[PDB]
């Protein structure tokens, strides 16, 4: 089997993007976002408090035939950005891209924070990274990847985000029309759960290649790319104006600027990173600074290929015995 789904951004900045689930019998469709930095299938639903839902789509498993719920399990989740969501269990057949699975754990929540509720866009999230990181107790429950994995055609599913477009998710096949030139493998860790590879290198603009190792983490449900302090100080040196500010939160610059693009190592092959895709805009409405896209990961204790690098690429995510990364230029 295989399946294939559009993915398009949340808004202007493309900070997430949306992915059309079908949960249930009959269909329930909810707009996911699918994250390769979590483990956890999770939806807003008839059970979440009412004061927490501002213009979201419902799950309501009370009006599929197939859920069930999955007695005494809980689950409970905390993201990277302070967000967090917590609820019960059903199983349902979820379908992406005419992909069906059936037996999903669907995590139904009761309880949002405030970032999730403030966003009407986003109906959930759909987790793709490994499924030992899944929160669901006390039976953890696999990815929808996971549960789809033995009956695709290839054990795969890949990534091909747009900047300020749409874009696809495809499991079960890597479509050769969708990128240019060759896709280059590098290794995975999945030591900590995540789709964790090392990067060769990087350049700034034009400059030269700096070849050294950064460990970091695929990550579809980041929107920025975060790197080590040492890199995004060479690479912020090069915008006139442009410095770290406590105030904000990071990075920010005039927005007259033209940016650099940003170049990572993939192997011996290269991705470059435009300079307009690490613009994220006037900092507030009107004002002449803006965020930039490119920030520290010093704070966070990972480096995260966030959106900003992966759209630059056609990304396989290789979910074989020994799984792997590939990128490709497109």
């Amino acid at each position: 089997s295989t399946g294939s789904a559009t993915t398009t951004p949340i808004d202007s900045l493309d900070d997430a993007y949306i992915t059309p689930v079908q949960i249930g019998t009959p269909a329930q469709t909810l707009n996911l976002d699918f994250d390769t930095g979590s483990s956890d299938l999770w939806v807003f639903s008839s059970e979440t408090t009412a004061s927490e839902v501002d213009g979201q789509t419902i799950y309501t498993p009370s009006k599929s035939t197939t859920a069930k719920l999955l007695s005494g399990a809980t689950w409970s989740i905390s993201y990277g950005d302070g967000s967090s969501s917590s609820g019960d269990v059903y199983t349902d057949t979820v379908s992406v891209g005419g992909l069906t699975v059936t037996g999903q754990a669907v995590e139904s929540a009761k309880k949002v924070s405030s970032s999730f509720t403030e966003d009407s866009t986003i109906d959930g999230l759909l987790g793709l990274a490994f499924s030992t990181l899944n929160t669901v107790s006390p039976t953890q429950q696999k990815t929808f990847f996971d549960n789809a994995k033995a009956s695709l055609d290839s054990p795969v599913f890949t990534a091909d985000l747009g900047y300020h477009a749409p874009g696809t998710y495809n499991f079960g096949f890597i479509d050769t029309t969708a990128y240019t030139g060759s896709i280059t493998y590098t290794a995975v860790s999945t030591k900590q759960g995540f789709w964790e590879w090392t990067s060769t290198g990087y350049a700034v603009g034009s400059g030269t290649f700096k070849s050294t190792s950064i460990d970091g983490i695929a990550d579809t449900g980041t929107t920025l790319l975060y790197l080590p302090a040492t890199v995004v100080s060479a690479y912020w040196a090069q915008v006139s104006g442009a410095k770290s500010s406590s105030s904000v939160g990071g990075y920010v610059f005039p927005c007259s600027a033209t940016l650099p693009s940003f170049t990572f190592g993939v192997g011996s092959a290269r991705i470059v990173i435009p300079g307009d895709y690490i613009d994220f805009g006037p900092i507030s409405t009107g004002s002449s600074s803006c965020f930039g896209g490119i920030q520290s990961s010093a704070g966070i204790g990972i480096n995260i290929f966030g959106d900003v690098a992966l759209k630059a690429a056609f990304v396989v995510f290789n979910g074989a015995t020994t799984p792997t990364l590939g990128f490709a230029s497109k």
